[PDB]
């Protein structure tokens, strides 16, 4: 249920989440109220689920991410692993996956040691092998395509 | 140095992008113009790199997700495959990484008829093989964590 309208607003916010509703406005040749209530209805149906500051993870002492692949040490409840992983800080991403393994995280720390320490934490939060994949460099991410 | 008053800051924009230099001075104790001084000094600094709404993927489209293994045929070509791929933008990420494969993507795609596709243009176009693992669901995703 996206007009163009919405398209030129999400494609806009992607590339400028501080994008101003005046801005926003004078590109989708809207008044700016007509461009408010467009932008909290895409809000509300989840079409635009938060902003964020994209932060540099090194900045802040994240030297080491890793993709850490995940596989239920026994498979038989339902499945806890995202809920009860949930709660350490940081585990930045958690999908589940077709294949031999069933989450991939995304895993980001300060050195080799932590990530050795993360790696027991998730083991035993979640009752899980764990299967490690280190990022050496990160060439572009997050671009986000509205077709 | 990141001062324990920018730690506040990114904290902030990293849970809200929109925030506004006041609603953020206040929780941060401060006038409306220190506040946008840091602001502007980190974002001058790599460490505030962009802001962007976080849009939902299906609602837009992109009813398939994958990460996607990649490893380069020819070893005597320069290895550039990052920037080969650049262009192509259902590419959202591209990390280079220490595992069986030199980068994985996360590329999303309409359908797994599309992604076909997509995989055939990617060996092309970097002279690659591609192995590829598909997402499932998305638990969560840039929960962004400040020491
Ligand atoms: N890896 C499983 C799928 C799966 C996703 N999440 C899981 C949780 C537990 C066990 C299996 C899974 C498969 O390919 O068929």
């Amino acid at each position: 249920a996206l007009d163009d309208i919405d398209r030129i607003l999400v494609r806009e916010l992607a590339a400028d989440g501080r994008a101003t509703l005046s801005e926003l406005a004078t590109r989708a040749g809207l008044s700016v109220s007509a461009v408010q209530s467009r932008v909290r209805r895409l809000e509300s149906r989840g079409v635009v689920q938060g902003y964020s500051a994209r932060i540099n993870p090194e900045a802040v002492g994240h030297l080491l991410s890793a993709f850490v692949a995940i596989t239920p040490l026994d498979p038989s409840q339902p499945d806890d692993a995202p809920a009860r992983l949930e709660h350490i800080e940081e585990v930045e991403s958690c999908y589940s996956v077709a294949g031999e393994e069933s989450y991939v995280l995304l895993v980001r720390v300060a050195s080799a040691r932590a990530l050795e320490d993360l790696l027991q934490r998730i083991r035993t939060t979640a009752n899980v092998r764990t299967r490690s994949t280190i990022i050496l460099n990160t060439f572009y991410s997050d671009r986000q395509h509205i077709p």
